[PDB]
């Protein structure tokens, strides 16, 4: 059972679909990078499940390259918040701040620090596939069941893959050598 067929089996097509044009837009093939092709779906699909708890959250993710970050601007634009150097995920309309939405396939904590060194004001928010999360300073911003249904629909991603003897492979991609 191949990873693509996996991914285009397990998500929703639109996720596929924005996942592909994601990948174009940065040179990637999708036919290739098949765990990437899983990561990017999986990442998308927990940054929509995130604004779905007028609306609190605008979605920066699942975007062309420009208007991503012309919904950056126009929300720095009126909110007079630092326009950040790296694209972030969502915007917080009660908290007034970008978030960056990590999932990872190791520790949480050892993510995090790669997440908080390479942007050196955003707020991060690491999830797992083992249920585990970090977020800047113990704030996690969601309620409790809100984050419980994202953790759970990680882990049935994993098992989902571990079940078509995937999981390994996509577990061990994460990091290079
Ligand atoms: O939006 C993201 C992004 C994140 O937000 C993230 O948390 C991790 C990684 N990201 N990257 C995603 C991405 C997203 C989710 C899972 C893995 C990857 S791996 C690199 C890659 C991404 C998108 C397309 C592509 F072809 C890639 F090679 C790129 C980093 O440059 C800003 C856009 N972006
Ligand atoms: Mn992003
Ligand atoms: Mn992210």
């Amino acid at each position: 059972m191949a990873m693509e067929d996996f991914v285009r089996q397990c998500f929703n097509p639109m996720i596929v679909e924005l996942a592909e044009k994601a990948m174009k837009e940065y040179g990637e093939d999708p036919k290739i990078e098949t765990n990437k092709f899983a990561a990017i779906c999986t990442h998308l699909e927990v940054c929509f499940m995130y604004s779905d708890f007028k609306h609190r959250f605008e979605i920066i993710e699942g975007r062309d390259r420009i208007m991503a970050w012309t919904v950056v601007n126009s929300i720095c634009n009126t909110t007079g918040v630092e326009k950040p150097k790296f694209l972030p995920d969502l915007y917080d309309y009660k908290e007034n701040r970008f978030i960056e939405i990590g999932v990872t396939r190791r520790e949480v904590h050892i993510y995090y620090l790669e997440k908080a060194n390479k942007i050196k004001k955003t707020h991060i928010h690491i999830f797992s596939f083992t249920g585990e999360e970090m977020a800047t300073k113990a704030d996690y911003t969601l309620d409790e069941e809100s984050r419980a249904r994202i953790k759970t629909r990680l882990f049935t991603i994993r098992q989902e893959m571990a079940s078509r003897s995937l999981w390994d492979s996509f577990r061990q991609s994460e990091r290079g050598e």
